[PDB]
């Protein structure tokens, strides 16, 4: 069933060029999450998802192919599952104190300052996370581990970059 | 005059804290560039004010005091003059064409490969850029500039990051 099912709806979803862009990426997660009234959201806004595709555009040609796709649906698959799971007080939302329960059950353990940067930019002024923040946040966050991680094989936690280097890692994004 | 008009203008935007939140600085954009029929926009949206909140934020306070914020506003200003500048057929829009010019006016000089990297991810299907997709665009590789030479003290074109500060540079932003 599955493997079938999910081939039928990313070739639905991609359309004439087989490629999901941020429009076609924003549509369906706007769709999709209003049949899960329990994940509170503004919705996924335009910019957050040319973000969300720059990033999974492994291959850069400006979209997201099967695989590329694929990656992305089963993180947020994992994620959402997740973000359920606890929000504990049922808001809805993920507050300060749930997040890095989230956060470690989906294989990060950040520091409190770390944490506190990801608050201040990501939650609203009581410190509550809403989902297409979360999933934003994550799909980064995910993201920025595995570009450090692929220059970084020996595990020295460093990299050494030039400019052009440090320009395409942070702006392609 | 100048110099105490705008510490009036900060005052009233930044209001009871002191401070101008993403949603203060989304709501001054969006009615400054109401007056400009030549600035074609979809409007700042939330996601995109409070990543350049993040970006400009350098004492992680989460909002923009007023050193921060000038720092901003006089970038801005210089950067819509230039967008006006270089936008030759008044479409309200940098193209393709028109990007170089443009970012070589504000002082960014970079080759091809990163000039295609930034229309992939900011310009739209067309090749067209729209005014609040500039000045986030500029924010943010200003920002990356600036961070690169502070860590390239010994002036040697390289830097060395660390794991802790790469998450901190990329996810508060
Ligand atoms: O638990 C799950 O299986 C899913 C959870 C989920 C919840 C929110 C989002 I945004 C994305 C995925 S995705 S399964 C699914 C597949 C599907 C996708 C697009 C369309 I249009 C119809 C069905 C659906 O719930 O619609
Ligand atoms: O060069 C100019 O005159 C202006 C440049 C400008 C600044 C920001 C944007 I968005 C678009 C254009 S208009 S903003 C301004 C003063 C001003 C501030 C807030 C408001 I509301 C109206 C005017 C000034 O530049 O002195
Ligand atoms: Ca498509
Ligand atoms: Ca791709
Ligand atoms: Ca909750
Ligand atoms: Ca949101
Ligand atoms: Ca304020
Ligand atoms: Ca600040
Ligand atoms: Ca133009
Ligand atoms: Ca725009």
């Amino acid at each position: 069933e599955e493997v079938r099912q999910f081939r039928r709806l990313f070739a639905q979803l991609a359309g004439d060029d087989m490629e999901v862009s941020a429009t076609e990426l924003m549509n369906i997660l706007n769709k999709v999450v209003t049949r899960h009234p329990d994940l509170k959201t503004d919705g996924f806004g335009i910019d957050t998802c040319r973000s969300m595709v720059a990033v999974m555009d492994s291959d850069t040609t400006g979209k997201l192919g099967f695989e590329e796709f694929k990656y992305l649906w089963n993180n947020i698959k994992r994620w959402q599952a997740i973000y359920k799971q606890f929000d504990t007080d049922r808001s809805g939302t993920i507050c300060s104190s749930e997040l890095p329960g989230a956060f470690e059950a989906a294989g990060f353990h950040l520091n409190e300052h770390l944490y506190n940067m990801i608050i201040r930019r990501y939650s609203d002024e009581s410190g509550n996370m809403d989902f297409d923040n979360f999933i934003s946040c994550l799909v980064r966050l995910d993201a920025m581990f595995r570009a450090f991680k692929s220059l970084d094989k020996d595990g020295t936690g460093q990299i050494q970059v030039n400019i052009q280097e440090w320009l395409q890692l942070t702006m392609y994004s």
